């Protein structure tokens, strides 16, 4: 019963329980066309987020999946990328490690 | 996709240059020193430093030898060039975790 | 050759010994590892080689 909360204000956002081995890893580190690095972990569902924008297929880092940006929805601050559109899963998303702290449901 | 050093940038592999090496391309694997690596394998690399002289012992690779590879940028340790064998004769692993993937 | 559970580093069997003798496993049999409880297989010793990691003696 681990929880991963916004570290900005405390929403709890998703669950270990929830962490998802997209291509064999549950971590992916990754950078972004403005070379931004980010260290990624995959969730099947996440609650507490505000998707922004309309989803985006460009330069995506999962083949066949497009993406929205999550923000808390509670604070506004980045907190990773909801995918779709895919399949198996159909969605999932990648929460920034960094941004999240960990701690008893 | 490519391959850039996690910690400065360097441009190392590409996605397309995998190998899988015993019919996988990852390999988890531990040193002596205790350290577990998930160890990706590539044909082909660049932008690294290849450090001393190489050595077969502990080689995770049966009849390959290898050499410590830096970031040829940065001096981070992203793994080991392998030499000596067959099919192929050589190919890097590399330390997953210490790599960054994004666009070409 | 030794082999480790990949999750956590628990000494489960070596090259020597599907397998004859292992170690470090909790038989509920699924063969749970002892130290973080993955699955790692089941009990002859099945083991997922996808959760086991290789290394020096
Ligand atoms: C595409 C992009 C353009 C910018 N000017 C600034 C940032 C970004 C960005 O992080 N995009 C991300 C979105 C999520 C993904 O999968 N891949 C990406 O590169
Ligand atoms: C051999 C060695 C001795 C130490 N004292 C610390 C670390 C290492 C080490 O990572 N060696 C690696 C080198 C690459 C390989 O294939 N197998 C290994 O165990
Ligand atoms: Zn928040
Ligand atoms: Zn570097
Ligand atoms: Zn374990």
């Amino acid at each position: 019963a681990s929880i991963f909360r916004c570290r900005q204000c405390g929403q709890t956002i998703s669950r270990r329980d929830w962490l998802l081995p997209m291509g064999g890893d549950h971590e992916h580190v990754v950078f972004n066309p403005a070379g931004m690095i980010f260290r990624v972990w995959c969730f099947s569902l996440a609650q507490g987020l505000r998707l922004i924008g309309a989803p985006s297929g460009e330069f995506s880092w999962f083949k066949g999946y497009d993406w929205t940006i999550a923000l808390c929805g509670q604070c506004g601050s980045h907190l990773g990328w909801h995918y779709e559109g895919g399949s198996q899963p159909q969605t999932f998303f990648g929460l920034i490690k960094d941004r999240l702290a960990e701690g008893p449901a």
